[PDB]
């Protein structure tokens, strides 16, 4: 159920002789994830500078191992990776000494967990670096150092956790994004199943930053804070199997509304090299939005369209929403086994002074195969401020709103006619072509795809 140590991995599979292959087997007390990534991605910058492009390949290992002692339980997972260049092989990795190497080790998740608090076994609290996720993946999805308690029933779902990263626990990273360096991030959710197959939800993320910005004079760098916040999102969600790719009703729909309030300090910086010149203080008060209507066609085909909107400008910043910085923007909303970025592959939107409109069909063979057709069209919302993060490295011109257009591509085989597949492989990419906002001289069209081989073992 909720409590498995895999029961948020995108990937889906089961092993072969696990207890959830077949309940009659025993827990497995271990395992290995293998992982084979080829990355083809042309031009990150839009041509607007020297490299940006991947043509490669890597291995990705991830053994773990997992005991039970009654209520008590406990999980490791590393990583190996071995590559020609430096690409993604894990989606929630984001982001001088944070180059990564084309090879490297990692502590992926170690925790604890005690589960006797209740006598449900969706209740549970986890201690350790863990796998935070909920189901739009737009507030976490995220590996983590956390506290976080879960309470998974018919009837009500609530979660509440702290959360705080301290490393990346890599052997090629040495330091962490100033964005999470000295961040603590605190959370919960309450929800409720009204009807069948339809939730009603509250959620709180509070975020508060205790480091310091560069003071006036000093030299910032590429790993120093942009500024220091105190900010609280409050959500209210509804869902109607949003996210559930065994869904028996005809239409599937999500919508939710997300205000952002609290305040930064931001630093002020020029250039001479850039030098810290002091700090600007401020309230946000911004917004977020998110629907989604899924029509489910037959059994295998499914359509869709989306729309979202993070506010962006207004006086001094205050209607600038961003996220939380734990999100992937990944999720099952056209209706797959396979999750999909919800703003490109390519482009990998944050929603932050963006809104976007979302075309989307599928087509899904009881477990054996889906595929994902997503065209994208995003704009500014105040087209002289920037957007958030985004997978797009090159600058947006002033006064323009039209950022681009996005057709993405998942096409998966899951393997090992099959009940419960322990393999796949996916095809997973996305053509952006870049608006008028990225000006002349930008290539016409840029590419990010991956084809995946996962094994679980
Ligand atoms: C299904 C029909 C359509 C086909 C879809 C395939 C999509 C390709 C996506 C990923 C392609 C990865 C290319 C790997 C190059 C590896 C290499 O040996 O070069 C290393 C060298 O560059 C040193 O750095
Ligand atoms: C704060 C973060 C805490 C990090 C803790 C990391 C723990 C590492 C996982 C190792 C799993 C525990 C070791 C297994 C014990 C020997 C055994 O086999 O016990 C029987 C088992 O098989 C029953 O299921
Ligand atoms: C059933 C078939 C499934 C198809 C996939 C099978 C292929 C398995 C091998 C994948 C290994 C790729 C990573 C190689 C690392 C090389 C390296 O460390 O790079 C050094 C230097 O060359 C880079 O600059
Ligand atoms: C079946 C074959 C599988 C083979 C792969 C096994 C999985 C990997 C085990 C995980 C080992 C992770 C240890 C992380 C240490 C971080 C660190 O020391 O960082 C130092 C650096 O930050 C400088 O300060
Ligand atoms: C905003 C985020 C805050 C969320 C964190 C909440 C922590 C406080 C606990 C407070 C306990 C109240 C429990 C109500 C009774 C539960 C019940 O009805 O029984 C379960 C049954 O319905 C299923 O079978
Ligand atoms: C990038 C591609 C984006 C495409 C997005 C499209 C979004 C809307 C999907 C709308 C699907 C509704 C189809 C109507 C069902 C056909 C029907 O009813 O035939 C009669 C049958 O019901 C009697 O048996
Ligand atoms: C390491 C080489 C690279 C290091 C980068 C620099 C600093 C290293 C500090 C490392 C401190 C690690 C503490 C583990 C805590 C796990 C836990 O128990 O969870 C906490 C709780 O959940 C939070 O809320
Ligand atoms: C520029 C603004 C453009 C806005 C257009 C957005 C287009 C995207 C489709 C979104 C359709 C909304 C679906 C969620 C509402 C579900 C619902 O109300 O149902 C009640 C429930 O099902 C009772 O059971
Ligand atoms: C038939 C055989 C199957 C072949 C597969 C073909 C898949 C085609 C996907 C292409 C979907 C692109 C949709 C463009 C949206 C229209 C639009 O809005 O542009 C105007 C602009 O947004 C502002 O007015
Ligand atoms: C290199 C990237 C590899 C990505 C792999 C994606 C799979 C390739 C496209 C397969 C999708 C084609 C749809 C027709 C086949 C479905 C069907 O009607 O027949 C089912 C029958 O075969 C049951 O087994
Ligand atoms: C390196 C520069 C030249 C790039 C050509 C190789 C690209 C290989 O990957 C294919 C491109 O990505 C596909 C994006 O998905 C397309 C979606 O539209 C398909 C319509 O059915
Ligand atoms: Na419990
Ligand atoms: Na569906």
């Amino acid at each position: 159920g909720s409590s498995h140590h895999h029961h948020h991995h995108s990937s889906g599979l089961v092993p072969r002789g696990s207890h959830m292959a077949n309940s009659g087997e025993a827990p497995k007390n271990f395992g290995l994830d293998v992982k084979i990534t080829g990355e083809s991605e042309n031009d990150r910058d839009l041509g607007t500078a020297p490299g940006g492009t991947l043509n490669d390949i890597g291995i990705d290992l991830r053994p773990w191992a997992f005991g039970q002692w009654g209520d008590w339980s406990a999980y490791f997972m590393g990583q190996a990776v071995a590559a020609t260049d430096t690409i993604e092989t894990d989606t929630l990795q984001s982001d001088d000494g944070r180059e990564p190497d084309k090879s490297y080790l990692a502590a992926r998740e170690f925790w604890v967990d005690y589960a006797g608090l209740t006598a449900y076994p969706g209740e549970h609290l986890r201690f350790g670096r863990q796998r935070l996720r909920e189901d739009s993946g737009q507030w976490q999805d995220t590996n983590i150092e956390a506290l976080n308690w879960s309470f998974e029933t018919t009837l009500l779902n609530a979660h509440a956790g702290v959360a705080q990263r301290f490393s990346e626990y890599r052997t090629d990273l040495d330091e962490l994004a100033p964005e999470d360096k000295d961040r603590t991030h605190v959370f919960g959710d309450i929800s409720t199943q009204w009807a069948p197959h339809h939730r009603i939800g509250v959620r709180i993320h509070h975020a508060d930053d205790s480091g310091h910005l560069r003071r006036p004079g000093e030299e910032v760098d590429n790993l120093d804070k942009t500024y220091t916040g105190q900010l609280t999102w409050l959500g209210i969600e509804a869902t109607g199997d949003a996210y559930n790719y065994r869904s028996s009703m005809p239409l599937n729909y999500w919508a939710s509304a997300t205000w952002l309030t609290g305040d930064r300090d931001n630093l002020t910086t020029t250039t001479v090299r850039r030098i810290a010149t002091g700090k600007q203080s401020g309230d946000v008060n911004a917004f977020g939005v998110d629907l989604g209507l899924r029509w489910n066609i037959d059994e295998q085909w499914k359509a869709g369209v989306g729309y979202a909107r993070g506010s962006g400008g207004g006086k001094d910043g205050e209607e600038q929403f961003q996220q939380t910085g734990l999100e992937s923007n990944r999720s099952n909303f056209t209706g797959t086994r396979s999750r999909v970025h919800r703003f490109g592959e390519a482009f990998r939107g944050e929603l932050s002074n963006l809104q976007a409109a979302t075309l989307f069909g599928s087509w899904q063979l009881r477990e054996d195969y889906d595929a994902s057709l997503v065209y994208h069209k995003f704009w500014r919302v105040d087209d002289d401020s920037d957007i958030g993060t985004s997978g797009i490295n090159a600058a947006l011109q002033p006064g323009e709103k039209d950022i681009g257009q996005e057709l993405d591509l998942v096409v998966t085989k899951y393997f090992k006619y099959v009940d419960e597949p322990s393999a796949l492989i996916r095809f997973r990419g996305g053509l952006f072509k870049p608006g008028d906002a990225y000006g002349p001289g930008t290539d016409s069209t840029m590419h990010r795809a991956f084809v995946d081989f996962i094994w679980r073992f």
